[PDB]
């Protein structure tokens, strides 16, 4: 079994599936920097399906069960059901999930859905249909992505919600979303926002807390915690007590999860990167495999890049928070 | 003056034991089969003197040590415990000198600690009734005894805090009594999870109950709110009573493990350092270092190499494991 420096077992698969996107959320893409002038990878230069699903084999055979695909924007990915085909015929591969603005979904939706896929997660920073276009910067209403999700269910597909909470912006959306996904028996999910400040610890002027948005939702809704389905469960959920609807809240930055962390991720480009952070450009996969390898050669580099592996970027920045208390 | 450790973490808080001998034997910490008639324990020239504690208290005072806890063993077994606490007492830079005790010799001592300025005390008591506590214990100790003590050692001053470490299936049906006797007094508890390494080996959860459970069970007989940390990287998770606002605490030593904010050094009741509180190997000898003849600059130094190093984080080790042996 193939474990890294700080004993953690390689267990999902990030799939990084193309650099664009049809958002430009202004923490994430803003659009002074991806403007009209960017140049983008072009065609040649992203994995091809075929090379993604032979990385997913290779891994699966260490490990890794499940797969998320993201990007970018994945739906903007042009044939991604050929992916999802693809990977899902993959034995040790159990769970996919897609990780989605949700805007594409009318348009996908239904071949995803066909080619394998169950479950997604949808970001959605706001209800709100202003608040939304001034995140967004591309004058869709929240109202849309709300359809999409709406028409995501009809088709089967399960639907969870990925909401980022900050502090002058993001605050007071909390309960209105809670309302309306416990309407639909969505499970929506409120994650805390990451900063690193100059004095390199985490920066809290933005952030609202799990125990201060457990503060707001208490004094809205009558609500008992759900115990962990299973250890190292990284999310906390709570259950509305009239009907039973969970919802669950992450906690980035005031309590870390390095020593649960199995994941494992390619970049669009094709660099493997063992953490969501990293200063350096990573193993160039794509250019290792292009140059004529085994699939045994393969396999035994990605297990020396998992074995030399001691990421911990989040579990850092909480040590110096630390340290800077004095 | 401040030092960090290959994990990015400072030093924060010496754990000074001061004996290795007890007046109980708990079945899970020093039980009768090991510790019976022919162990033999250290001899007394073997522990550090309070001159060689007080000494080494400084220096890491020197390098960011803030707190100082006293335990053991049985702290209160140690011969004239008081001339320590006085000599701590005397060192710029500790803010706080706490002890941890089965509190049994609180009357015995408690007004020379107080006299020479013990504030502080926390209590480990893990039953209220007497039959089953005795048989945690196995020294005929009874709870009522450990009560009396508590409340002597409020009435001279000391604030006193209540440890209960808990087992399923020996003593988690202590958990409401003794939440509602200390809400009663207006005294603080705090719940923690066992710790225990399976076979395989990660955690072994078979008694274990969860800070989760704990709750499940608590939120039945008391209406209660979370309490908001009161600094970041609080190990207890906080609770206060609607009525009355007394708080107790939860710990989640097994389910949420927090080797991330670990702040700790720990010198032995033989005197080697330690990065951690559980440890295979011994550890650097402290002792023998400073007996050999060292200058304060030559024992600092040492001190701030033990910690550059340090890279202990055994209970996120376990978590990893306990992860890994899902498969
Ligand atoms: C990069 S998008 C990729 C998939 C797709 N474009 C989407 O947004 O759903 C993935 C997530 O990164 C999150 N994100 C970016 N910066 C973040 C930060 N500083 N703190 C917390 N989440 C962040 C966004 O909320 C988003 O849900
Ligand atoms: C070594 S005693 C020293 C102080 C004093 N003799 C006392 O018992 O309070 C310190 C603590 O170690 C704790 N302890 C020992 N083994 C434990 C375990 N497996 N899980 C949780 N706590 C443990 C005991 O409950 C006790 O509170
Ligand atoms: S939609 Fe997703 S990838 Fe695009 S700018 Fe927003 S968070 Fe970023
Ligand atoms: S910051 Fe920690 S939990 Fe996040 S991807 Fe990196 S190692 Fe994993
Ligand atoms: S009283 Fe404290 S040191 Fe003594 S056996 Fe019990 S837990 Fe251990
Ligand atoms: S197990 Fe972790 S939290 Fe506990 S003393 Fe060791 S390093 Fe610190």
């Amino acid at each position: 079994q193939i474990k890294d420096k700080l004993g953690r077992p390689i267990r999902d698969l990030r799939l990084s599936v193309t650099d664009r996107c049809n958002f430009r959320c202004d923490y994430c893409m803003p659009k002074e920097v991806f403007g009209d002038d960017f140049v983008f990878l072009p065609k040649n230069e992203l994995l091809t399906f075929d090379e993604m699903a032979r990385i997913a084999k290779v891994y699966a055979e260490l490990g890794v069960k499940k797969i998320r695909i993201t990007g970018g924007e994945p739906l903007m990915r042009r044939d991604l059901d050929v992916l999802i085909a693809k990977l899902n015929q993959i034995d040790g591969i159990e769970d996919i999930g897609l990780t989605t603005n949700g805007l594409l979904l009318k348009k996908h939706g239904q071949k995803l859905y066909d080619a394998g896929l169950r479950r997604i997660n949808v970001s959605l920073d706001a209800i709100d249909d202003t608040l939304f276009q001034s995140i967004n910067n591309r004058n869709i209403k929240a109202t849309t992505i709300l359809e999409q999700i709406d028409y995501a269910t009809s088709i089967g597909l399960n639907v969870k919600v990925n909401v980022v909470i900050q502090k002058g912006i993001n605050d007071d959306q909390i309960i209105p979303m809670l309302e309306y996904f416990k309407d639909k028996h969505i499970e929506i999910r409120f994650i805390e926002f990451m900063d690193v400040g100059n004095d390199n610890g985490w920066d809290f002027s933005k952030v609202v807390t799990k125990d201060e948005m457990l503060t707001m939702i208490e004094q809205h809704f009558e609500i008992d915690p759900v115990e962990p389905k299973y250890f190292g469960e990284v999310a906390k959920y709570y259950r509305h007590k009239d009907n039973g609807v969970q919802f669950g809240l992450i906690t980035s930055v005031s309590q870390s999860f390095c020593s649960t962390c199995t994941r494992a991720r390619l970049s669009s480009d094709g660099k493997f990167y063992g953490c969501l952070f990293a200063t350096v450009d990573g193993f160039n996969v794509k250019a290792f495999i292009r140059s004529g390898v085994t699939d045994e050669e393969l396999k035994e580099q990605f297990k020396a890049l998992w074995q030399i592996r001691d990421d911990r970027y989040s579990d850092e920045r909480t040590a110096q928070t630390v340290a800077n208390r004095q």
